């Protein structure tokens, strides 16, 4: 019939940090060896850009070609709401075909960020629960990390952001650390990355409290 274009966004950590570089793809599959050639415009705006790394084409094994180009997007832009288009046009095609994408739109919410101790009813085990409660935030792109004095505390999970009964989302991050730890009086942090925190980075710290 036709090929068909995937147009896909940063990774999310990627906008959040001025030091990293965004980038939107555009990927087209089920290209036909008959009309194999491939043009890609890109706009941002409305206005055509010219700046985009596009890769050769690739067959792949079921006797298409894939065709991926990428443009890298400005940490300003993409936050203050730039959308990005990707125009592609085949021979095979009626009129060439338009996707267009931009960070996730609504009126932006900073998140609440708190710490939660073990409960008390935990204090049997060998390990305990650091819970990082992070509500009130829009939109629900987010990252969310445990620290102890310098080092990352990599055994720890996150929700998904669940929609609040407000329209903002909220998660909860859970960091498991030996009982002995948490005792030894150690401070553990909880670090969350959101558009709505000055420079999108918060931390909020954790301890025993005797
Ligand atoms: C012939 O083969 C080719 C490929 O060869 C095949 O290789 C693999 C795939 C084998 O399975 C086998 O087939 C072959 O060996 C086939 O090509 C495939 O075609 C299908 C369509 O038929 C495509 O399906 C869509 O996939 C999307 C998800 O794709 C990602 O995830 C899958 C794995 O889950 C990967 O396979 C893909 O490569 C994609 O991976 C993502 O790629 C991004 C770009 O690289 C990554 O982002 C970048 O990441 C880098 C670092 O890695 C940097 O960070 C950059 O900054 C960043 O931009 C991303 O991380 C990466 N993720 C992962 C996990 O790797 C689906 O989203 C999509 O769903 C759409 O369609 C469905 C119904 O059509 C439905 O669920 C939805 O409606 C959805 O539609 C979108 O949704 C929005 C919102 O809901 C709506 O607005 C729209 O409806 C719609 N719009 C848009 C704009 O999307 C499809 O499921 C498949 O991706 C593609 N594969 C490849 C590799 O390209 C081909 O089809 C075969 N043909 C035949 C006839 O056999
Ligand atoms: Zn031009
Ligand atoms: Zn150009
Ligand atoms: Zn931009
Ligand atoms: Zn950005
Ligand atoms: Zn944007
Ligand atoms: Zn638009
Ligand atoms: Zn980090
Ligand atoms: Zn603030
Ligand atoms: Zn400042
Ligand atoms: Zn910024």
């Amino acid at each position: 019939g036709g090929p068909s274009v995937f147009l896909f966004p940063p990774k999310p950590k990627d906008t959040l940090m001025i030091s990293r570089t965004p980038e939107v793809t555009c990927v087209v599959v089920d290209v036909s060896h008959e009309d194999p050639e491939v043009k890609f415009n890109w706009y941002v705006d409305g206005v055509e850009v010219h700046n985009a790394k596009t890769k050769p084409r690739e067959e792949q094994y079921n006797s298409t070609y894939r065709v991926v180009s990428v443009l890298t997007v400005l940490h300003q832009d993409w936050l203050n709401g730039k959308e990005y288009k990707c125009k592609v046009s085949n021979k095979a095609l009626p009129a060439p075909i338009e996707k267009t994408i931009s960070k996730a739109k609504g009126q932006p919410r900073e998140p609440q960020v708190y710490t939660l101790p073990p409960s008390r009813e935990e204090m049997t085990k060998n390990q305990v629960s650091l819970t990082c409660l992070v509500k009130g935030f829009y939109p629900s792109d987010i990252a969310v990390e445990w620290e102890s004095n310098g080092q990352p505390e990599n055994n720890y999970k996150t929700t998904p952001p669940v929609l609040d009964s407000d329209g903002s989302f909220f998660l909860y991050s859970k960091l498991t650390v030996d009982k002995s730890r948490w005792q030894q009086g150690n401070v553990f942090s909880c670090s969350v990355m959101h558009e709505a925190l000055h420079n999108h980075y918060t931390q909020k710290s954790l301890s025993l409290s005797p």
